[PDB]
Order: C-alpha cells, then sequence, then structure tokens
C-alpha cells in the first residue's frame, strides 16, 4: 500500500493477567521469611470497602428527584449501588464481629475523598469507554438529521409558502403556523401516510418543488406535502407534517440480527434522539423560528383521534 | 393543559456532591463533640487508598506498551495512563515511609488484589451519566445511518446496474472481478465534488443524468453511479465506480458550525472511529459480502501530485 | 351474559413465596418465644443441604464429558453442568470443614444416597408451569405441522408426477433410483426464492404453471414439482428436484418481528432442534419410507461459489 | 461430505450409573476401618426429607385459588405433592419414634431454602427438559399459524371487503363486524361446512379472489367464503367463518400410530394453543382489530342451535 494506514486495534484487557502475576509474585514474596496477620488484612480489606455504601448514598440522595421522571421505586435502590453491594455489608459485619477509631477515622478520609473527587478518571478509562459503547447511535442521528436535512430545507420554507398564500386566502388567513411540524414519536412506528393513521387528518396536496443545483447534472428536489385537518366544529386549519427518518432507522436497525438491538434500550435512544435533537436546535441561528417537533407516546387506549387532538393543541398553542 | 404526557429525563442537578460536603460536616460537628497522633494514621491510610490508582496506572501503562507506537508515539503513554492528581499520592507515600514494611505490603497487597479481582464495577448512575454527558460521540450513529440508509439499499443492486451500463459500452465487460463499489475514506475532511480534478488521472467515462427526490422525507432509491476511467501507465485503462462518504461531509460542516465547538483533533478521532465502525458493520453483513471495497488514506506530508490514483490503482491490483 | 361457559386457566400470580416468608416468620417468632451454639449447627445443616447441588453438578459434567465435543468444546461444560449460585455452598462446605469427618461423609452419603434412588422427582404442578412458561420451543410445534400439513400429502404421489414429466421428456428414465423430493434444510435461516442465483450450477427443466389455492383456510394439493439439472463434472447433467423447508422461514420472519424479541443463538438452536425433530418424524413414517432426502449444511466461514452445488451433488452420487 | 455436520445427540443419562459407582464406593471405604451410627444415617436421612411436605404445603396454599380453574378436590392434594410422598411420612415417624430443637432447626432451614429459592435448576437440566418434550406443539402451531396466515391475509381484508360493500347495501349496513371469525373449539372436531352443522347458517358467496405474485409463475391466490346467519326474527347478519387449521392438525396427528397422541392431552393442547394465539395476537400492531377468536365447549346436551346463538352474541358484541 502507497499510504502507510496507521489505525488503532482494540484494547486485549490483559491488565487482569498482569495483576494476577503481580499478585502472585506478592505471595510468593510475603509467604517466604499467622492467623491474626490474614485476620488484619481481611480487616483493612474491609476498611475501605465501606466507601461504596457512602457513594451509593450520596447518588441515592442526589437521585430521589430524578426517581420519578426514569425510575417512577425498587428500581432507584438497585440502580444506586453495583449488584455486588452486599459484600460489603457482609466485610463490615465481619470487622465488627471480629473487633470503633478505626471505623469512623476511615469513613472520614473515605468521605473526604468523595468530596474533594480526587479520584478522577485518566485518558484510557474513558477512551474505553467511548470505544466499547456501540449502541450510542442518538447524537449520531441528531446531528446527521440536523445537517443533511434541517440546515438546508428549513430557511426556504416561508418563501415557498408566501407564493401559494398570494393566490389561496386560506393559507394567508393562517399565517402564524408556517413552520415544519416534526412527528417524533418516543417508539419507532411510522405510519405510510397520514390520512389512515387518523380520519381526521385529510391531504389536501404538495408544495411546488424544491430545486438545487450539484454539477449541473445532479439536481437535488425536496418535496412537501401540506395537509388540512379538521377541528371540531370551527374551521379548518392546514399544517405540513412529516415524521423523522432517524426513528425508521432505529426501527430497521432494531430487525437487523447482527445489530442486537433490543426493544428496551431502542425507546431510551429514541428519548435521548429527541432530546439532543432539541437541544441542537434551539441553539441554532439558522432555524431559529421554523420549526416545531411534536413528541408522544401511543395511548394504551386506542383512541382513533388522539394524534389529532395533539396535532391541534399544538396548532393553537402558536396563536 | 396537553393531550399527551411527556416525562424528559432532565439531566442530573449534581447534588450528590453537596450531600458529602454536609455529611462531612456532621462528621467534623461529631468528631467536635467528646486526637493529635490519629493525624499520622490519617494519613498513612489516605496513602494507602492513594497507591491503588498508582498500581492502576502501572498496569495500564504495562498494557498500553503495545499502543504506544499506534496511538501514543514514550512520555504520553505515561500521561495518559497516570491521572494527572498524582503528585500528591507521592508525597503521601513519601511522608508515610519517612514516618515508619509489613503495613505497606499488606495494603498494597489489598488493594491490587481488589483491582485484579474486578469486584469494583461502575453502577448504573455514572455510566447514564456518561453515556449522556458525552455530546459528541457521532461516531456510531453517523456509521449505523450510513449503512441502513444508502449501504443496504444499493450494494445488492449493483450487477444490474452495470450491467446495463456494459450493455450501452462493452468496454467494462472484460474485467468482471472488480465490479463492487469502491469507497474513499480520507482520514481527514476534505472532500473533492469533481473528482476528475483531484487527480489527473481519473477521467469519467459515464453518468448519466439523474434527479435524487425527497417526498416529505422520504428519499427516491438511486439507480446509477458514475462510471470512472483511472488512466493507467502507458499499457492500459481501467474503469471503476467511485464515491466518497458522506459522514465525513457531516464532520465537515459540524466543525464549520460555531455552535457546535467541534475542533481538529477531536474531528480526526471520530473520522478514524467512525472508519472502524463502519469497517467492523460491513464486515459481519451478509447482503453486503463482497460487493464493496473501501478506501482509507491518510494525505501525505510530501507533496505529491498524484497519490490517489496510485493508491486506487495498487486497491485494483490487489483486487485482481 | 354469555351463551358459552369457559374457565381459561390464567397463568399463577406466584403466591408461593408470599407463604414461603410468611411461614419463616411465624417460625422466627416462634423461635423468639421461650442458643448461640445451635447456630453452628443450623449452619452446618445448611451446608450439608447445599452439597447435593454440587454433587448433582459433578454427575451431569461426568455424564456431559461425553457430549462438550458436541455442544460445548471446557469451560462452557464447567459452566452448564453447574448453577451459577453455587459460590456460598462452597463457602459453606469450608466452615464446615474449619469448625469441625464422620459427619460430612454420613451427610455426603445421605445426598448421594437421595441423589442415587431417584425419589426426588418433580410433581405435577412444576412440570405444568415448566411446560407452559416456555413462550418459544416452536421447534416441535412447527415440525409436526410441516410434517403433517406438506409431507404427508404430496411425497406420496411423487412417482406418478414425474412419470408424467418423464411423459414430456424422457431424458430422466435413466436415473430410475433418485425419484425422491430433495429437502434442504440449512442450520441458519437465509432462503433464496430464486434458486438460480444460488448457485452457477443448478438449472431450471420445467416448470407448468400451477396455482396454489385455499378456500376459507383449506389448502389444495399440488399437482406438479420444479424439475432441475445440476452440472456435474465435464462428463454429464444430472436432474433433480429441489425444495427447502417452510418453517425456516418462520424462524427468521420470528426472528425479525418487533413483538417476538427472538434473539440469534435461540435461532439456531431452534433451527437444529427442529432438523431433529423433523428427522426422527420422518424416519418413523410409513407413506414417506424412501420418497424424501433431507440435507442438513452449515454455511462455510470460507467463502465458495459453488458448495451448494457440489453438496447436492456429492448427496446425488451417494443416492446411486 | 463437503460440511460434516455437528449435531447433538440425546443424553444417555448415565449420571446414575456414576451415582451408583459412588454409592459402591463410599460403601467400601466407610466399611474398611454400628447400629448407632446406622440409625444416626437413617435420621439424617430423614431430616431433608422433609422439605418436600413444605413445598407441597406452600404449593396447595398458592394453588388453592386455581383448583376451582384447573381441578375443578382430591385432584388438588394429589398434584401438589409428589406420588411417593408417603415415604417421606414413613422416615418422619420413625425419626420420632427414635427419638424436637433438631426438627425446628431442620424445618427453619428448610423455609429460608424454600423462600431464598437458591436450589434453582441449571443449564443441562433445563436443556433436557426442554428436548424431552416431544408433544408440546401448542406454542409452535400458534406461532406458525399467526407467521404463515395471519400475517399475510388478515391486512388484505378491509379492502377486498370494500369493493363488494360498494355494491351491497347490507354490507354497508353492518360495517363494523369486518373482521375474520376464527372458530377454535376446545375440542377438536371440524365440520366440513357451516351449512350442516347448524341450519341457522347460510352461505352466501365466495370473497373475491386474493392473489399474491411469486416469482412470476407461482400464485398464492384466497379464497374466503361469506357466510349469513340467521337470526330471531329481527334481521339477518353476515359475516365471514372459518376453523383454526392448527385443531385439524391436532387431530390428524392424535390418529396416527407412530404419534402415540391420546386424547386426555389434546383438550390440553387446544387450550394452550387458543391461549398462546389470543396473547401473540393481542400485542401484535398489524392486525390490530381484524379479528375476532370465539372458543367453545360443546354442551352435554346436543342442541341444534347453540353454536349460532353464539355467534349471534359475538356479532351483537360490536354493536
Amino acid at each position: 500500500s502507497p499510504a502507510r494506514l496507521l489505525i488503532p486495534e482494540p484494547r486485549a484487557g490483559r491488565a487482569r493477567h498482569a495483576a494476577c502475576v503481580l499478585l502472585a509474585v506478592c505471595f510468593v514474596v510475603l509467604f517466604l521469611s499467622l492467623a491474626p496477620i490474614t485476620r488484619r488484612v481481611c480487616t483493612q480489606l474491609a476498611a475501605l470497602q465501606l466507601g461504596v455504601l457512602l457513594k451509593g448514598c450520596c447518588c441515592l440522595a442526589e437521585e430521589i428527584f430524578h426517581l420519578h421522571s426514569r425510575h417512577h421505586l425498587w428500581q432507584v435502590l438497585c440502580s444506586c449501588f453495583p449488584p455486588r453491594w452486599h459484600l460489603a455489608l457482609l466485610l463490615v459485619g465481619g470487622s465488627a464481629y471480629l473487633d470503633r477509631l478505626a471505623l469512623t477515622l476511615s469513613c472520614l478520609c473515605q468521605l473526604l475523598v468523595l468530596a474533594l473527587g480526587l479520584q478522577k478518571l485518566s485518558a484510557v478509562e474513558v477512551s474505553e469507554l467511548t470505544e466499547s459503547s456501540k449502541k450510542n447511535v442518538a447524537h449520531g442521528l441528531a446531528w446527521s438529521y440536523y445537517i443533511g436535512y434541517l440546515k438546508v430545507v428549513l430557511p426556504r420554507l416561508k418563501e415557498c409558502m408566501e407564493e401559494i398564500s398570494r393566490t389561496n386566502p386560506m393559507l394567508r388567513a393562517h399565517r402564524d403556523t408556517w413552520k415544519l411540524h416534526i412527528l417524533v414519536p418516543l417508539g419507532c412506528d411510522i405510519w405510510d401516510d397520514l390520512e389512515k393513521a387518523d380520519s381526521n387528518i385529510q391531504y389536501l396536496a404538495d408544495l411546488p418543488e424544491t430545486i438545487l443545483t450539484r454539477a449541473g447534472i445532479k439536481r437535488r428536489v425536496y418535496k412537501h406535502s401540506l395537509y388540512v385537518i379538521r377541528d371540531k366544529d370551527n374551521k379548518l386549519r392546514p399544517c405540513v407534517l412529516e415524521f423523522a427518518s432517524p426513528l425508521q432507522t432505529l426501527c430497521a436497525m432494531s430487525q437487523d440480527d447482527c445489530a442486537a438491538f433490543s426493544r428496551e434500550q431502542r425507546l431510551e435512544q429514541a428519548r435521548l434522539f429527541y432530546r439532543s435533537l432539541r437541544d441542537i436546535l434551539g441553539s441554532s441561528k439558522e432555524c431559529a423560528g421554523l420549526y416545531r417537533l411534536i413528541a408522544y407516546e401511543e395511548p394504551a387506549e386506542p383512541e382513533s383521534h388522539f394524534l389529532s387532538g395533539l396535532i391541534l393543541w399544538h396548532l393553537q398553542q402558536q396563536q
């Protein structure tokens, strides 16, 4: 190869073997040249093993607020501590039974270490955490969707709508709702059309063509569909509706055999994608007021006009 | 109010530190009620707890010796393995040694036994916080989105498109073992719109007009790929089907934005990670078993006017 | 109300654990009413009861040494033979040994005596719960449904259909000893809709068009089978009848289904179990005595373009 | 063979011979180098034979609620305990006759083990139990029926019925009952046609062909029969009726000599098939409301209009 590529390889995780061999060297050194000594060693091991309890208590105190939003109660208790938590309890109980200045001194120094935060993570640990997680797709989908589509199609919407508003008085009447409505259900189902998703949604027509030139032979053509949705017996409301492609990407990736993408983590990925897309769209100056994305979950009771009511509420919010 | 109901998990308020501080104040208040030499024991225990990260850093550098040349190229390896907050650990160890080695032996034994056994792991809270706090990890998402959107829909329908192409001109019918789409992924982010201008030996052979249509966000399938001709030495000419990586253009555009605050070294790292992720995703696929060949190159320091053409010709030669 | 009267057996609420807990609380309360050395006796009895699972695991590994190469290939055998929650049994055994070996000998003798006589067997409730709890055991059901629906109605009427086929073209009268349908069952789940694109040596010879009609769920019989020709070496050609397995398509669709939550390891296990069940069902039949041949293959790691046709050619050579 | 296959073989069950040789080894070891010792061994053996009694008692306590549904009373007592339960009673009686703290300690230990449930099953036992059951075809039949037939014929029903409806006012009037009515009798008898099964069911016509193209020469064409049922002296009701093929499969394999498929457990298999089909149909988003499976048991008195009244009730339920 003319270009000698230099690509990193995944770490083999051989630090365990080095730790084991140095531990064996430590044994062979200590044995050459004693039950109370072993008891003291066990007590010392139990001495620094109680900091996990303090860290878990602090995390629980900090996370009791988000308990309702994330875990709605045993999940909160089991999440704030590692699954191997009773071992520390057994060790501290054994140390107490065998024997309190040392205990309170150890608690004080451990809590001081926790407060000062001098036990941080080096570069290798954070690098391994970034490399290992192969399912953090939400940020990628958010940035890709933004840059690829919204940064290039959103600004040329008011000018594309004003020409129709010149001849159609209905569009001129509803001037405050000329934005693009993004449908992002927290699940992953995508309806083929919005006419059969809800009987209260009526298709009207497609917006005029959007022409982009690329080298003069390649043309990027964008189509938007304008819908009319019927409220109660007051009037008819027009709007432009479409779903989010990253949701379709997640849905198609879940069905893949080599992806190993389950359903419990797909919901988390969709939620993270929605949050990231909102956070990156809210700080954009190009599409400052050219968008409104609506998020929902399908109700347990199959109401036939739930989505339509949500869109009507959202449309009435602008006025 | 709202027909639906959403519970958006806003990020942590970071009040765990406040709880630790108030507990520490309570501990001082308790110690005030109801001494001096105990400070020596406290310092020795602090040194014993601090030497654990030193042992972990030593093990990490021992494991990273092999990756030294690939990533860091000697001081960089030890700087990365050891957390910068380690001078105070050395000071504490020196003070403990001067103050006094059975205690040190048992302390280090316990520390490295805990480290080797691996019974101290991360609970859900901290791993979730790390997952949701690192805002820039677009490599895996971009790789998956690119694969699903493009590489899983046009690669299977590559034999027939080039079959009609060869029907138009039988010149490429002679070459049958190089009937796969070539992908160029520069480890930087430069993308040439006119690939004929990148190198003087790459010339078009067939590019029929085609319009890319998206109806309400649904992109229409692509039925044509641009056929090229890379001029070899004065012996023959060879055709190819060439493409660039759109996610690299996404990285470039993200780096251009001021609100993104996306730098150059991070861009290089994300590009390399995207390359690795895409290679691993395509390696374990079934529909795209052998209908692709992705070429990764890093632009050379010395100015060469015919670097890319030679590289693709070499890739074609190994393809044969 | 309702004209019918159905008492469906809804699944159990799992309230036996609550009964165990309340009886444990009652026993604790009773022990509180009306001492320390009794804890040692309790621990010894617990260790004596716990060593039974260790003995069972030893017997299981002794039995599975033979099947190690067939299923697990050595740590996998040890992991399967023993329950994961086995460390505490060893801890109890070590504690009992440290506290004290006639008692250990008699306790282990009693435990292995119980294991040998097999007087500890599951009741009706436990086996019923185990049968009704496994929601993914479709191998036997799919095998039986395939056999009854398709394999029992078309195979007996196979000589005569190929008799009219030979009447149309008599080239196949020479191969009189291969008048049996070939079933292709890959242990994976990939299915080729068009058998031409699977291999270059498989060519069609005769497809008389036929419409498969089902009236109100009742499927009509099949009066035509698709005849193929397999290209051997440069000596002659060989005709064949090929067909895949629909239950493999069912497994593939179950895996692709979102609400099924059906993984890949389970898919391979179910495919192997389905193949074994189908082979055992067909081998003990009377109508299908010698009018079938099922070919099971695993896709090779190395890519080969003429493997499947070669395997069919080997089966035809051995069929002579 | 080009691909040497590695297929598992049934386990020979030779762990029992290992247990027997261990019996012999332990006996010859203990004999080398004692009536009270034998009595103590018998007492220890009786000590751990008492846990099955507590297991049966807890099972009876948890199953007294399901007794009416599953066993309708001696069967409840016999099912919750192993048949070889009198042996434990004999051993405990002998231990009591030979001889109180030890019994209470053993009972407490057994209760603690049962409550914690640390005596679970390893991988080999569950694999053997999943391989041994060659008759559990309920789940397989349900999944096969679903994927093969319902996921392909159910979606193309409303559109197939609209064309007939637009010319027949009878179909337009009854629009809420355009589902597919699956008949799943808990028995196994399948009528050749519903005309002679009940005198109140009248055949009307066949639905137009559902044409599916495959490779251009293979055509999967479908027929569905549309019936009309005579209610009381009010009106007539049209519906699409059919039986469930897996019941026919069970009936066919019941008659097979090599199957050894009896009749007592055929009812249980059909019932489990019904429950599994209901569970896997109620959670599907494709056939949300395009079906209604009806289950019944043949009454003792051979009424001539039992099934018709049931379909009339199930049809009035939508209205």
